[PDB]
């Protein structure tokens, strides 16, 4: 049984804490449900940490005075189909391999699952860890509970006798590095400096053995990543979001000076031996769009190569960890302004992007987003009990589960049936110009051997590379982005139909130039 | 917003309430959850109870953190 | 009425007969159940059959004391899509005809369906018998118990005046012969002597004509495959199953000593005019993974080409009539050992394996045949019942239909929907790397044309064609399997990344070579 | 066994945190939970017929009983 401890002594050392604890609904929770403190408090000076306390980051920390909202979350859908890979003709994107060959994505992308899941699937993806993660086998990947207890409870290692990254099966790849785990877990939270920066109080940082860290990292999606554990008031605690929307000044809404100030994120520094180590973002309401975009937008994190001269810009550089806080007909331009692109196309040899999950920026100046709508009213509505208390439902899925409640409620002309067939007709237009944009960008692709091959010229291929960046950014956007157009399906036509324009001018250069050749 | 007081101030005239409350699995749970006291603590000694402090027979007294219970 | 006759006349000429019957639980069962012999026992000697008994094979000769296995047999799975070609997008091998081009199942491969088709659609396939016999109209298709009572009674042929093999439609093939045949009835058990070797006992042999052979055969899947209807005790019947279990003393578990002493095979030889002529194979248990090996398996049933000198392999030769009894990664040496391969691939010209439903090999090794699980407990469990006498399920079909007796029984830790999750947990992920070895495949076979007309040598495209043998057989494994890879998904999983790579190297090897002339 | 088992039985999940039902109430409404937990060699159906024997002839009884008592009482 827990035996509560005197915060009060806790305080003189810790005013920041004591001054978001005392006001918030956490006022009356105790220290000790979340931190074990007694020799930190024997040797500590108001300087100097001494011992370090145990801080538990384990979801149950929650679950035990909230856990409607933890079973919510821990729910497994298993309508969402798991390991479903996404360059199949049935799914996303299915020429995704011609088109993204020379990128690590091409070992493996799947369909996402429910949260439970994120971490243990970032371990045992093929493309993440050349194979060196499995489950403890095939019958483990049903177990979300478990996956929430953590990952090391129900994931093997291959080889713990040794922590470098390599291929333990042929056809896997080593993406994984440690910038991607602040998007699966915040275990690390007091071990990793702001933007994972070198700092001599952080173990952790972007130039990490990501085996090792890996080893260190146990829970999905902790609870405080929305939640202030101390004031229990709304937060952000992803150091790149911060970063575009407070160091940069891009505002929470880029596009709305107003709803950023309404809507705004105030950042709080915590430091260690006097000099700044870690951030949260505090923010002005219980804003899901901002909490969402934590991890639901389009990043790097990874390394790449400059686009001016070519040259490796690696794991040690700012741009490994960054969000570019940018909608589809802005990213160019915010690629540009870090100089930066992600991999050279394996048949074409174009510098190119590589898009990730954009659906914050996306939701941006949609009709929804513009008129208040946030994605929790979609994706994580309130219950609706004919008696009950009511709670925020925490199982972040799509609103085809919850009609009711994630749509009705405010469409009160439509029926749930009139509703899902207003969604699949966007998604189903959307795809449809997905499809076509491949089978255009693929058409371009299979030119380039010949064009080399008929003695086409340097500069004309340069000129196709160019398009085939434009091509394959107004395109991959969409294969990246979730709501396969429903999330702004206006942006998504006038992409889409973009990519194939450039993809056509693309294949008539080099159609032309290849027959001038022939006809020489 | 609920503000903690207290409860060893409470313990040196409530002895009973404390060899229950110190021990079990609500240790940690504030008085201010179900008990207003302010006038009570100021007025009382341990042989005149003073003002009557309040105390909350509500069910969403318990429901805040025991929501699932409450709901079933 | 049926009016019984004295067995114990036959047994006077019988002892085999009468050393299985007497023992086993058809000892009451009278032998007029399943034989006139009357004319037969006025005319017969010890030793020279004379008249010849007529001996029924239909199974109703069974469903009048076993009517509840008959029924379940029998019933017809309207789930299991009908005449479903592979090669399209959305079924199993969607780039299946660049890949299999050369083979007759380029002209059509669909998947299964119920049991009681096997002998009728056998027939109707447009690669088997150039499009000779059809269903009577397009409405017989769903009349299983039709097709139980006779092929005939449900088909018609084009031309009952001609009996060899020819194209009566444009897109057809005739690849069917009299091997395929004891795949899909065992009507002509009297008739064939063992392997199909030529003798003068058989009325047919590998070398017959399938037309004339076809018309002589009526049941799908006879009752008697699996159970003596002398002794009722557990067998098989099919030839090559004995020849590899112990002719060639494989045992009936290649890689389990043990289990193949525990659950072995007694092979039972009967004589015409004192000559070795027919066999069957009894079982030590009543073990369907032997039962079901009968046609669940690859092999040869077709004729060929040598691996050594390229000359062919006739219907003549024993090899037409082979089962490999090998595991994907054994099966390259089990081809080698008879000096074999099926066709040359169109387009490469490489010497390439036909495979087909292997289920019986990749099951070998697997977590649940390691743990004593056979394919009955899955697909062919006990009835459930409230109140009732227990049988033995005959439906053979997927565990989707009756989760409860087929999976839920073992692994109580699970719901339904949890158990059909873990399904397709491993069918997605084994799918996702079928359809990107095809991707590599095709990359592959893509390039040979243009290699060449690029002047690239032979001893490259040789090169390469060794290579396409190893990617194509690590990958058509697959396909041709039914599971999805859910009977062995760590096999699966080695095989398929094993394709990729020899897939790449080819790709790579290849593009060199065209480059290198073009530089040239 | 006790009032609890049948009537207000831990929840299952097949992923979450356990607690206790507290809808206390007929075993008709989760009958897996509050019987056939421990009744492994009964469906539902059977055990509702269980029940339903036992109240059938229960009520039998209570509606002789009271045909008597009345008969008394007009007397
Ligand atoms: C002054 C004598 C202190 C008292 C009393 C307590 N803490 Fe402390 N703590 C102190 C220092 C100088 C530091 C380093 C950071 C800083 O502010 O300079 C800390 C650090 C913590 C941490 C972070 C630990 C980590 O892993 O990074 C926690 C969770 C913490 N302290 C908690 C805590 C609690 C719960 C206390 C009362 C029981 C407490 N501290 C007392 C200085 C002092
Ligand atoms: C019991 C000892 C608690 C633990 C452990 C945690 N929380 Fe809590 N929380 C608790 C109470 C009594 C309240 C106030 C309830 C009320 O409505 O009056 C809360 C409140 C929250 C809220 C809402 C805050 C707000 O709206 O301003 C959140 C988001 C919240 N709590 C989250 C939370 C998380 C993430 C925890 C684990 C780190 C957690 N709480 C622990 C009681 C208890
Ligand atoms: C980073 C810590 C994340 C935050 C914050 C949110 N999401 Fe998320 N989401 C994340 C990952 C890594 C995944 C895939 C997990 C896996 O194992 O595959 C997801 C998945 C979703 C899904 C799909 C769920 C399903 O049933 O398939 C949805 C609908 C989703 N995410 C929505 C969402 C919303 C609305 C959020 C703000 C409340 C949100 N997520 C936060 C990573 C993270
Ligand atoms: C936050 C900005 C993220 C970073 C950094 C990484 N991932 Fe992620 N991931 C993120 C979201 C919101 C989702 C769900 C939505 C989706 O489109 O998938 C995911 C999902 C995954 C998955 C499951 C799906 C799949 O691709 O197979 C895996 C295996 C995964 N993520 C791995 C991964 C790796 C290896 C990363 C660093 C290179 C990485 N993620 C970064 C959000 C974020
Ligand atoms: C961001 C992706 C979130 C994570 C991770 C968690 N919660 Fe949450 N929570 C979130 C939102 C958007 C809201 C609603 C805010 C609003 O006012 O609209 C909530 C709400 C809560 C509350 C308040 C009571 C309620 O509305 O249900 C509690 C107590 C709460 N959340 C707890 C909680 C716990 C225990 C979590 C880990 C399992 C958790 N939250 C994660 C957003 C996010
Ligand atoms: C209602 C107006 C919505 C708002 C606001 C947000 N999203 Fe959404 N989302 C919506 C629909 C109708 C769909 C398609 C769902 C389907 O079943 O067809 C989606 C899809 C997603 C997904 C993929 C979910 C899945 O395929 O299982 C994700 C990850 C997602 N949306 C995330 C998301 C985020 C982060 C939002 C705020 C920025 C957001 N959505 C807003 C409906 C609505
Ligand atoms: C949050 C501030 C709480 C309030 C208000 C109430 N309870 Fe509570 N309770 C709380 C915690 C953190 C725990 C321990 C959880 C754990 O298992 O570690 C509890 C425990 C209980 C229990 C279980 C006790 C036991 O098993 O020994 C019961 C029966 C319980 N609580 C009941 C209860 C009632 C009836 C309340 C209103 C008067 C009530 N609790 C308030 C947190 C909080
Ligand atoms: C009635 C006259 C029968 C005909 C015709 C067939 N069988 Fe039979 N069979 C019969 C009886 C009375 C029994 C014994 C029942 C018992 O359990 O005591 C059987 C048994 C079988 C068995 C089980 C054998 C064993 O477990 O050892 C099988 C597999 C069986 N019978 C199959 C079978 C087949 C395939 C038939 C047609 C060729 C057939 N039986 C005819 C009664 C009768
Ligand atoms: C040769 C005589 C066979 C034996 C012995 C078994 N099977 Fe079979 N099976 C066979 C064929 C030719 C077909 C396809 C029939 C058609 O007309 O397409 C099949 C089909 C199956 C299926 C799929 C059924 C469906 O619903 O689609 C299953 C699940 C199946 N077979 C399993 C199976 C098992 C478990 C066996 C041993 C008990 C078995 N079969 C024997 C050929 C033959
Ligand atoms: C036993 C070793 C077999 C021989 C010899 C032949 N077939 Fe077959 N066939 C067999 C099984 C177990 C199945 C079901 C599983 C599957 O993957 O299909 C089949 C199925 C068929 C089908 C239906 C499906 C299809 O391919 O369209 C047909 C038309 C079929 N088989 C025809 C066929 C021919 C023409 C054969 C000789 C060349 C032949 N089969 C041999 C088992 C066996
Ligand atoms: C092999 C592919 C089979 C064919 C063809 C038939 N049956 Fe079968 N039968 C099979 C198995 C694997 C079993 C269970 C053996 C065990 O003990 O686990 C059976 C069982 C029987 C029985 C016994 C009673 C029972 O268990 O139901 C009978 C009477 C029986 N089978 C009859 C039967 C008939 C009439 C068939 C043709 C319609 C028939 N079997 C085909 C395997 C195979
Ligand atoms: C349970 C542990 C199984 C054992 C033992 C066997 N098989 Fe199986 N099979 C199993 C599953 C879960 C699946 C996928 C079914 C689905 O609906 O997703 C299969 C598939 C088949 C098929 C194809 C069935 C169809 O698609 O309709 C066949 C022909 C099949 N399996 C045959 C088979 C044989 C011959 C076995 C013993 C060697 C065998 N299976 C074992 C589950 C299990
Ligand atoms: C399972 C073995 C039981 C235990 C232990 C207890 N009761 Fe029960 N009760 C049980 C059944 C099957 C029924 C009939 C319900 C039906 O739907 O037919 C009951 C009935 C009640 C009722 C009336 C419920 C209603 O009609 O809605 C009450 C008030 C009730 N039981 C209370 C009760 C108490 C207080 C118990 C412990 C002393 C108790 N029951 C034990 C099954 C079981
Ligand atoms: C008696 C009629 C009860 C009333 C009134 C309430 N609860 Fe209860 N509670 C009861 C039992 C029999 C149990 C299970 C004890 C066991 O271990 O078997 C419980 C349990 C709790 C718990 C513990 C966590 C859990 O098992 O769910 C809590 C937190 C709890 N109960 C809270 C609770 C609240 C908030 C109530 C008022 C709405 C409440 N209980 C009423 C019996 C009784
Ligand atoms: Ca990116
Ligand atoms: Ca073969």
């Amino acid at each position: 049984n827990l035996k509560p401890v005197d915060a009060m002594q806790c305080f003189d050392c810790h005013t920041q804490i004591e001054d978001m604890h005392t006001v918030g609904k956490h006022a009356t929770v105790n220290c000790v449900h979340c931190h074990d403190a007694t020799e930190h408090v024997e040797t500590a000076s108001s300087r100097r940490m001494g011992e370090r306390p145990v801080t538990r980051m384990d979801l149950e920390a929650c679950a035990t005075c909230h856990t409607a909202q933890f079973n919510s979350f821990v729910e497994v859908r298993h309508e969402s189909h798991p390991r479903l890979e996404k360059a199949t003709p049935t799914s996303r994107s299915p020429m995704f391999d011609k088109l993204i060959a020379g990128h690590g994505f091409a070992f493996e992308h799947a369909e996402p699952r429910s949260h439970a899941f994120m971490l243990v699937d970032h371990f045992v993806v093929d493309r993440a860890y050349g194979g060196r993660f499995q489950f403890k086998n095939w019958q483990k990947v049903t177990d979300g509970m478990g996956a929430v207890r953590g990952a090391w409870t129900v994931l093997t290692d291959a080889d713990p006798e040794s922590s470098d990254q390599r291929r333990f099966l042929s056809q896997t790849a080593t993406a994984a590095n440690p910038v991607c785990l602040n998007c699966k877990t915040q275990d690390h939270i007091l071990d990793w400096a702001y933007m994972g920066d070198e700092h001599e109080a952080a173990k952790w940082s972007r130039t990490s053995e990501v085996v090792e860290f890996a080893r260190d990292l146990n829970h999905p999606l902790n609870c405080f990543m929305c939640h202030d554990p101390h004031s229990a008031g709304p937060r952000v605690v992803r150091d790149g979001l911060i970063n575009a929307v407070v160091d940069r000044g891009l505002g929470t809404y880029p596009h709305d000076p107003v709803k950023s100030e309404q809507q705004g994120m105030t950042k709080v520094t915590f430091q260690r031996g006097r000099e700044d180590f870690r951030a949260i973002g505090l923010l002005d309401t219980a804003d899901s769009n901002v909490m969402c975009a934590q991890c639901h937008v389009e990043y790097n994190c990874n390394p790449g190569y400059q686009l001016s001269d070519g040259s490796r810009v690696g794991m040690d550089d700012r741009r490994a960890n960054h969000f570019f806080w940018a909608n589809v007909f802005d990213y160019k331009e915010a690629a540009q302004e870090i100089d930066f692109f992600d991999f050279r196309h394996a048949t074409t040899g174009a510098a190119l992007p590589k898009l990730q999950h954009p659906e914050a920026e996306t939701f941006w100046g949609s009709v929804h987003e513009r008129n208040g709508v946030a994605c929790a009213d979609c994706h994580m509505p309130k219950v609706q009990l004919e008696n009950g208390k009511v709670y925020t439902s925490h199982s972040q899925r799509t609103p085809r589960d919850m009609m009711g409640q994630a749509c009705l409620n405010c469409h009160a002309e439509w029926t749930e049936d009139q509703a899902l067939y207003a969604i699949d007709y966007i998604k189903n237009y959307t795809h449809g110009k997905i499809v076509k944009s491949e089978y255009w960008l693929a058409k371009m692709i299979d030119l380039f051997p010949v064009a080399k091959r008929a003695g086409v010229s340097e500069d004309v291929l340069n000129q196709a590379r160019e398009l085939h960046y434009d091509a394959h950014l107004y395109w991959e956007w969409w294969t990246a982005e979730n709501s396969v157009g429903f999330h702004n399906p206006d942006q998504a036509r006038e992409s889409l139909m973009t990519s194939i324009s450039k993809s056509k001018e693309a294949v008539s250069l080099l159609n032309d130039a290849i027959d001038a050749q022939v006809a020489s």
